[PDB]
């Protein structure tokens, strides 16, 4: 950086020189009238070049050498080390008229060199390197750089109930591990020259995105001074001489969102005082950039950690069968004593090079079924985030049964290493339901999961989790998409009827269904029901095509599971028997809703068919009965499970998202 | 594109096949119970493959060949040409049980193949190519593609006073040349099969960004039907058989801005009717993208076309000297009978491959000096755009004396082929004036001029045009930055004093200045005035450094012109004599404000000094006296000029802007 510092007519100018810059110095404007030539002297630690029309020549500390005064002949002044002061650092210029060799005047420059660098971990190893030249920008990819910041959305202690980022005060030390370090490094003499001060600052816009603290170590214990953030745009820094470092901790307050890219800036400036009523001049400015880490979801293929379950305390079969399934795995089971864990919560995570933790997204309140957020999962290294609409009404499509994510896929050459978020919607011209804009905008803004809308609005409840899921193929790195299929169910029932099983009864053991006496015959002879399910198969097939296109899937990647629906008064589908596709996936072990299908030789023909599809792949199937405690099935699921998974090993900052 | 079309149990399914796709067909779900094998027949124009577990085999129009029924054995159905109908296009599947060779059932697929393509000029040559595969995205650069749209911001006829884009009706044909062509091309039989329709549509969000018209040629003359736009989100298209083209014209209503990237989408879908109360299914969708052309400014280096001048009718010297200067060039002079042409107007332009026109940006009204926009320049191929603040007060920094643009520059390897917009501001921590956000946001959103803020708030008026300008170097492709310099003025005056000229009088011939009797001596002996101008030189030097950094300039690229200011009660600068830097640049010819400096041998020493700087470069200087009609100079300029220039030859869409 070239900085302009010109000599002043018959005067000695004092300036602070910041290392990493250099000065160009006009000696011509300061020459007395009549002056012809000049000479110069300079101290040991100052490098001085005489530059005439672009060509430079170094000059000795004291030469008697004289040059022609001229506007195009200037000085270039460089220093490579900070002033000890001690430290006479100066350049002095003498002026001579035509006749006689004694100087007729003098102008001088007295310099104090200091180092000022605001440093962050831009190279993303968890340590703050000295003056990364790339610290002022942020680039994606394995070769990309720039510092990363977590939203500090967890809670260190229950005493103050809100997320840590909702306070301008730090009430606990462990909080510091969630933040990103920023160090102001300076080197110089005992004091700054008269008229200077160093100031940290942020823009008004960024002031609600971040907060910045300094940890003071005064007499009575460590304390955290909040120096930038909400309603603090600048902080005057106390200068310390010699080599000094000031450590700051930065917290994010906000996830990327509509109107906020995720990028924020912090600045330090050396300011020079001019006079009263005149603003201070920013002599030098150094900038660092942070990108706030996005909220990221976990597909079913990722290793399970915890299985969260909610049910009534008397659903014994459900609890026993889930407990047993989990015991086949290394997962922990957590139970709460009714679908809220599935519908109201999506477990995601955030990560930065220095740390990461899981973060819950909380579905919006409708003012009917949900009047209150679920914050009870908020805790140490378990974060919380939510979005609520302003004018928009919430519908069933805002439930997180309607929010899922694919395994990593490659589509037309483009890799999506974190998978793609999937949410259900209605056709553009339909006037149907859609997830609220506020939530859709939030998911889109995270960018690294590139969301895709599917068609869920043909279902009464309207959730993608009703019709599709993903499972790993054991012993490989591959996965399958599972799709509900009504055509598969009809084909199976028709075969069983042909086989002499037409009188086989659905719903065995649900006493509340017995008087209906539903048989394969009864189902197959219902003409309107056939027509309803042909239509529902068209709806499923429309989704199949979107999934194949947007996930880069072929028919080889898909298995169809038998399903059946009944149309409601809105021309929307509700499950006729439990939807087996919505299943608990713990690696090779699958908890599958028990269908209560027609019994043939005392086994459910739906269970046997599903085992015949999945078991050859090495998938182990356990059928879980959540409904027999209720004595009947109306199309509604009363129990819920949500699996918290390990994050992807692929770092999100190694992705390169579309512009 | 693979599309799912499955056979229906014991039924003949009718489907429209859109060319460019192909179908995968399940024959297994439609097989009767007990069926073992199947055979198939197909017509001439249908290609059918039997696919077992991913391996495909083509099958003859009628073979007697039988395959094992199985879920993993399916059909793949392809058509390469549209149905004439005429046209029996079908695939028929026969089912057989174990014992006996006569078919026990049949399922069939009756197909009507059509071509549907929505086409735009994506390759940017001005003609609409057939089905550019890149038409659904927009990329920058010489190899980039996607279609470009102009904001139709001019006015075809004065009858309806507003810009054309502010009406949902087309009142003149010439308007069509401003728009972009979009053609829906279809090929098929005489009619679509029962239950289908073709619909064009746009999103609600995009509905205020565009409008789309069809030109009907009915009995009484051509007319323009507005089929998409404000409060029209969709249009049902009338299908024509054979090969048909429907021509549409698209207009932009909005420039890129805060919250609007400039990109918009138009869709066509083939919809299938299901039943009453059930939304129509989008069987096929084709999408085109338009990017709306940005508003672009012109630096002083570009060829001049028209010089616009405003003054009082009695300023004779000004008019005579401007007229004469322009006569040295090929420019036209336009005069209006007071700085509004300079302050209230910035001439820009827009361009698309099919056409471009100049466009005026109109400075915001303050409710004091400007209560009304200047729309009188609005006309055929002269466009208009404006931005007004909502809650923000307008200040002097919103005048377009404060809005300029650099010549093309390269900075740290990055080329800015259109130059960089320059606007004056105040320091971040100063609490000073700044251009309104609404205007700043607009300029930033155009993206191709990557704006830079300079420091203008040390000036009373506060405009970058007060202290800096650019001139070409004649006979070369290079340019210089000119900077006001107070140090240069003092050096010159000190030399003249030494030379015996101290009693030389400023402002000769302005009788309203005579009693002040201002001389070189009087100026040089004023101590406080020296201090004021030393400070003003620091302000100029701060800008010099920003310009060098952000424009990639060295000292070799800069010439300093003498200037002098007087500090006001706000500690801000007003010109002591006319600022010579704010000059009319017509290629090698420069109209320079006449300074009225001290006379030495009956020539102004400021004029002679400026000629000595510029003339060796081949620049011709004409000094223009706008003030003698007023008899005095108070620091205010009463006349204004604005030069309308030819656009850059470099196409804006060939740039690659930062992410
Ligand atoms: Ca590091
Ligand atoms: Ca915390
Ligand atoms: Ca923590
Ligand atoms: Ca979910
Ligand atoms: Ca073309
Ligand atoms: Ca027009
Ligand atoms: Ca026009
Ligand atoms: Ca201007």
């Amino acid at each position: 950086r070239e900085r302009t510092v010109r000599l002043q007519y018959g005067s000695r100018v004092e300036a602070v020189y910041v290392l990493g810059t250099y000065l160009w110095t006009d000696v011509y404007s300061a020459a007395p009238a009549g002056a012809q030539t000049f000479s110069l002297k300079h101290s040991e630690h100052v490098w001085v070049e005489v530059v005439r029309d672009g060509e430079a020549e170094e000059v000795a500390t004291n030469g008697k050498q004289r040059w022609l005064l001229s506007p195009s002949t200037t000085l270039r002044v460089t220093m490579s080390q900070a002033s000890t002061e001690a430290s006479s650092d100066k350049v002095t210029v003498n002026y001579y008229d035509e006749e006689g060799s004694i100087p007729i005047d003098q102008a001088g420059l007295f310099l104090t060199a200091i180092e000022i660098s605001l440093d962050v971990d831009a190279d993303r190893d968890g340590v703050v390197e000295k003056n990364n030249p790339k610290k002022a920008s942020w680039t994606w990819g394995p070769e990309g750089q720039g510092a990363i910041l977590l939203v500090n959305c967890d809670r260190e202690t229950p005493w103050l109930p809100k997320e840590d980022c909702r306070a301008e005060k730090v009430y606990s030390k462990e909080d510091l591990k969630d933040m990103s370090q920023m160090i102001l490094r300076t080197k110089g003499p005992d004091r700054l020259p008269a008229g200077y001060e160093i100031v940290l600052y942020i823009s008004m816009s960024d002031s609600d995105k971040v907060g910045v603290f300094y940890v003071e170590n005064p007499f009575f214990g460590q304390r955290y001074i909040h120096i930038l953030g909400r309603r603090k745009l600048y902080h005057v820094v106390k200068y310390t001489g010699g080599s000094a470092e000031l450590l700051f901790f930065v917290e994010g307050l906000c996830f990327p969102d509509e109107g906020f890219s995720g990028l924020v800036s912090i600045h330090v400036s050396l300011l020079e005082y001019m006079a009263q009523d005149i603003p201070l001049t920013p002599i030098f400015t150094d900038t660092v950039i942070f990108r706030i880490a996005p909220w990221i979801m976990t597909p079913n293929i990722l290793p399970p950690v915890s299985v969260f379950v909610c049910c009534m305390k008397d659903n014994y079969l459900f609890l026993k069968e889930v407990k047993n399934l989990v015991e086949k795995t290394n997962c922990e089971l957590k139970v709460c004593f009714d679908r809220w864990i599935q519908d109201e919560i999506e477990f995601g995570y955030i990560e930065a090079p220095h740390k990461g933790f899981p973060v819950v997204l909380d579905s919006p309140r409708d003012g009917n079924l949900k009047d209150f957020p679920v914050k009870e999962l908020l805790g140490p290294d378990f974060g919380y985030v939510t979005r609520e609409p302003l004018f928009e009404s919430v519908t069933s499509l805002d439930s997180f049964g309607n929010l899922e994510v694919s395994p990593p896929v490659t589509v037309n050459g483009k890799t999506y290493p974190l998978g793609r978020i999937l949410i259900g919607s209605s056709f553009p011209l339909s006037g149907g339901r859609r997830m609220t804009k506020v939530v859709r905008d939030f998911l889109k803004a995270q960018q690294v999961q590139a969301p895709v809308e599917l068609y869920s609005d043909w279902l009464t409840v309207g959730h993608v989790d009703e019709f599709m899921s993903f499972v790993p193929i054991p012993g490989t790195k591959k996965f399958l998409l599972l799709m509900a299929s009504t055509s598969a169910c009809y084909k199976l029932f028709r075969e069983k009827q042909k086989d002499g099983h037409g009188e086989a009864i659905m719903f065995k053991g649900l006493g509340g269904m017995s008087s209906k006496r539903i048989t394969i015959n009864k189902i197959l002879s219902n003409e309107s029901l056939v027509q309803e399910n042909l239509y529902f198969q068209r709806c499923l097939d429309w989704n199949r095509d979107i999934l194949k296109k947007e996930l880069g899937l072929t028919e080889q990647d898909i298995i169809d599971l038998p399903a059946l629906f009944k149309m409601d008064e809105d021309h929307r589908a509700r499950a006729f028997f439990p939807n087996m596709v919505n299943m608990i996936v713990l690696d090779k072990d699958l908890g599958i809703p028990k269908p209560f299908g027609p019994q043939v030789e005392e086994e459910c023909c739906l269970e046997m068919h599903v085992r015949g599809l999945l078991e050859p792949l090495g998938l182990e199937c356990t059928f879980i009965d959540d409904i027999s405690a209720y004595h009947k099935f109306l199309g509604e699921v009363h129990c819920g499970t949500n699996v918290r998974r390990k994050p992807f090993t692929f770092k999100w900052w190694h992705m390169v998202p579309s512009r």
